[PDB]
């Protein structure tokens, strides 16, 4: 009765029927939902039982300070759980939670004349109407809350949660009750090929690659050239340079059929393994993607098969008993056996290139036969020992894998990089999995993006990545909201939908309370689609005040008001969205027609003043990878004592050219503050315009401050912008707060997207730096030496972001496809450079950008 109900919100949820999961008939299929339910169910009742701190470490993961991550009057205001009445009272920035809620417990005492059996022990601080937590030994300007609240000028609202009150949120969340003899060549039968389309005048050809990740284990072969036709057939062998002894356990057999007088038409990849290790045999109708040969793309069958072009292939029987991959005990005994010492000017040209990248082939050579060195004296230059093994030599890859299952763990900047494609070995991903397992969950959530994106180079459904993601989404209820909806926008992809249909089928077992919260949110996603199709079209007929009147009234419709009100935030879920104020929401006049939904929280005071942007139509991948970078240099930055005083706002895709932004509340377009308009708080200069708004919004000495929140905003965006080249900068992409601080919004353009993006500096800018003036060198320079210390910081991480750039080539966006995108990181961080170096061309960029910004001010 509850497993049928429960199959059916998990199909609704996920955007796919479960049933189309079993109508496969899929082996591969089938136990990795069977695996992956029994895994997920135990991590849900493990969860059931934690105690009452570490169920508000699952549901409510703190939120720190970067610099607190691995003295001053503070006032707060604290409540009761059960009660209107509330204690204002003084604290130090330095008090620990414990102090503060020992203090609230004194309060309430006396007020209520009786010595209280609670201890301070058994409470938690809420933050009021969000789902956010104050908890642990951490001094109060350590929570991101606190220190929110500190440069706001704002008073911590926090609410006394006894531990029996948690529990009972716990409890309301519950679950329900041999290979290496065969050396005969590689060889496959090209039989026949189904449902191509193509030029008659032209012939049809099958071009045929072995692969281990991006390298070729053999050169291609290709198929003789036949008339084109719906139905073509070649019924001949196609044999490769290679031993069937020496495939490796992750080979990949990829085709391409194209036409030739070149005209490409399909691809089509295969593990020669499957997933169970054997060796596959007998016919393969490969259905074919349309477009030479693709080796990253997608080992698994386009599911259109109504339309699909199809290549059948046969895979010889090439043993009379079934072939499996060596166990890796059988692999590691071959393996242990080798050689080890040679010359100190050998030793020096190998310290040289593994301190350096691209080396020679006689590099190769060197590091290939001091691979014990490496590991025993340079064991983080792993990946360039692994590039320079022979993938397509059987007892090569044997001694490779020996090493590696005794490899010291490595950093986690260094398992980012083997997790690259470049490294399509299972037990090199093993391996990578195991030095990732040390990421704290903030890490982990910074860096979730791109290990989404892994996912689609996965060869097989049950992998070491899969379930690192689904255990890690099980302990924290933050990765697993995002987890969700990284894998649910995609669903509408199809050759990832199998797999991620799979995986949120699998975190929907180990969280059916969780799973409701979700749908939740999908069902305000839905009205908001319903309601922006309707502005969109409402839009072209009537005035901007009618369709907006008209939004209003749809929108106060019972279906809308309870789909809408209520429900976590899906751009954060600590954020609730309580009482949509129908009044205030609005849409933008661009063509998709945004929808700009407010809300309010009568628990949460004006901290539940939020607002949420509904779009549809463009692609927001793009505008959340590029937000996720700003986030991450503003991380590093705060790890370093520098804050720039940056607005990474969230950033969602949940759907089909679908999302969510999060609203900046009292920020403005420098457009329509140049707007310039008469009676209001009136410039006799347009570059007087944004300090004049500034002055109104921060009279008398709080101008001062402004000034300032806009100068280290101003010089982390020129840093962000230039370093990852967001380009197509006007005033109508930036934004400025009533605070001071500057902001860029719109990212549908970076890594020079295809020009070298200079460095920007804008005069009606420097103005407000100058306080105003003329000549103000002393604010002017201070304004260049933050932009200098916030290059070299991200020079230093220079890797990480590499890393991370790399891992996103899955993703499939369009200003990020080849290392051409990821060679204007290089140049724009100028990795190849030592500090003083990058320093001069930074300053050689910078004072550019200075003379070419004066061609304003001449004017
Ligand atoms: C990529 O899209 C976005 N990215 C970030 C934001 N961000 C918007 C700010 O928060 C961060 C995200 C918003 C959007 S959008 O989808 O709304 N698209 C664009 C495009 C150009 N310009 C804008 C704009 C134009 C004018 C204004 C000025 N505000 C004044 C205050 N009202 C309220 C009182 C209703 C709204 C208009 C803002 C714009 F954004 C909005």
């Amino acid at each position: 009765r509850v497993k049928k109900l429960i199959n059916s919100q998990i199909s609704l949820l996920i955007g796919k029927g479960l049933h189309e999961f079993d109508s496969l008939r899929d082996p591969e299929v089938n136990d990795f939902r069977t695996k992956m339910r029994q895994f997920c169910e135990e991590a849900a009742a493990h969860r059931q039982q934690l105690g009452w701190v570490e169920w508000l470490q699952y549901s409510f993961p703190l939120q720190l300070e970067p610099s607190a991550r691995g003295n001053r009057a503070l006032l707060v205001n604290v409540k009761f759980e059960g009660s209107e009445e509330s204690f204002t009272f003084q604290v130090s920035t330095k008090d620990m939670p414990l102090a503060l809620m020992a203090c609230a417990l004194r309060k309430k005492a006396t007020v209520f004349r009786q010595p209280l059996v609670e201890q301070p022990e058994e409470y938690a601080l809420q933050v009021n109407g969000r789902h956010e937590y104050l908890y642990g030994n951490y001094p109060l300007c350590h929570f991101q809350y606190i220190c929110s609240c500190l440069h706001s000028g704002l008073t911590p609202h926090l609410t006394m949660v006894h531990s029996s009150s948690i529990l009972a949120m716990r409890d309301e969340q519950s679950n329900p009750a041999s290979l290496w003899s065969l050396e005969q060549p590689f060889s496959i039968e090209l039989i026949e090929g189904r449902k191509v389309n193509a030029d008659e005048r032209m012939k049809l050809v099958v071009q045929a690659g072995l692969f281990h990740g991006n390298e070729m284990l053999c050169k291609t072969v290709s198929s003789s050239e036949v008339n084109v036709c719906s139905e073509p057939v070649w019924k001949q062998r196609l044999e490769f340079d290679i031993s069937v002894c020496d495939l490796p356990r992750m080979a990949r057999l990829c085709f391409a059929l194209y036409a030739v007088v070149d005209c490409p038409i399909a691809w089509a990849n295969l593990m020669l393994f499957d997933y169970k290790d054997q060796l596959k045999t007998g016919e393969r109708c490969l259905y074919m993607w349309p477009s030479l040969l693709n080796p990253a793309g997608t080992v698994r069958g386009n599911p259109n098969t109504e339309s699909a072009a199809a290549l059948v292939i046969y895979l010889p029987e090439v043993a009379p008993h079934p072939v499996y991959f060596p166990a890796l005990e059988k692999i590691l005994e071959l393996g242990r056996h080798g050689e080890r010492r040679i010359t100190e000017e050998e030793q020096l040209q190998l310290r040289e290139i593994l301190e350096r990248g691209e080396l020679y082939e006689h590099e190769k050579d060197l590091v290939w036969k001091m691979r014990h060195e490496v590991q025993e004296h340079f064991p983080e230059a792993l990946a360039r020992l692994l590039l320079v093994t022979k993938w397509n030599k059987h007892e090569d890859v044997a001694q490779m894998l020996y090493l590696l299952c005794s490899w010291p763990e490595l950093p986690v900047l260094s398992a980012l990089e083997l997790l690259d494609f470049s490294f399509p070995d299972c037990y090199v991903g093993s391996f990578a999995i195991k030095s990732l397992r040390k990421l704290t969950d903030d890490e982990l959530f910074q860096y979730l993006l791109q290990l989404v994106q892994v996912l689609k180079y996965e060869s097989y459904l049950d992998c070491e990545l899969t379930k690192f993601l689904l255990g890690r989404a099980l302990a924290n209820r933050k990765i697993g909201h995002f987890l969700f909806w990284h894998l649910r926008s995609e669903m509408h992809v199809p050759s990832v939908a199998l797999r991620f249909g799979l995986i949120m089928e699998a975190y929907c077992r180990g969280s059916t309370h969780h799973m409701k919260v979700l749908m939740k949110q999908g069902e305000a996603l839905s009205k908001l689609k319903a309601l922006n199709d309707f502005v969109k079209v409402s839009s072209q007929k009537t005035t901007k005040p009618q369709t907006k009147e008209m939004m209003h009234m749809c929108m106060r419709q019972e279906t809308y008001m309870e789909a809408l009100s209520h429900l976590q935030s899906p751009l954060d879920p600590s954020t609730l969205l309580e009482e949509v104020c129908v009044e205030q929401c609005t849409f933008m006049d661009s063509k998709m027609k945004p929808l700009w939904i407010m809300y309010s929280s009568e628990e949460a005071g004006s901290a539940g003043n939020v607002g949420i942007i509904f779009k549809n139509g463009d692609d927001l991948r793009q505008d959340m990878l590029t937000l996720q970078m700003i986030q991450l240099m503003d991380v590093l930055w705060k790890q370093e004592g520098l804050d720039l005083r940056m607005t990474p706002y969230g950033c969602l895709p949940t759907g089909d050219r679908t999302g969510l932004i999060e609203v900046v509340l009292h920020s403005d377009t420098i457009a329509n503050i140049q707007l310039n308009k008469s009676n209001m708080a009136t410039a006799a200069f347009n570059k007087d315009a944004l300090l004049n708004w500034l002055k109104s919004k921060n009279p008398g000495e709080a101008l001062d401050r402004a000034i300032e929140e806009f100068t280290l905003s101003c010089a982390g965006y020129c840093v962000a912008t230039y370093v990852l080249g967001i380009g197509d900068r006007h005033s109508d992409n930036i934004m400025i707060r009533e605070s001071g601080q500057l902001f860029h919004i719109d990212f549908g353009h970076f890594l020079g997207n295809r020009e070298r993006v200079p460095f920007i500096l804008t005069y009606d800018f420097v103005h407000v730096i100058q306080q105003g003036k003329t000549n103000n060198s002393e604010k002017f320079e201070r304004f260049r030496g933050y932009c200098e210390r916030a290059y070299t910081i991200l020079r230093r991480h220079g890797l990480l972001f590499l890393h991370l750039f790399a891992l996103m080539r899955a993703a499939g966006l369009p200003e990020l496809s080849c290392s051409k995108d990821i060679q204007y990181l290089k140049d724009s961080l100028a990795l190849g450079k030592t500090e003083e170096e990058a320093l001069k061309h930074f300053r050689v960029k910078f004072n550019e950008a200075l003379r070419e910004s004066w061609k304003t001010k001449v004017n």
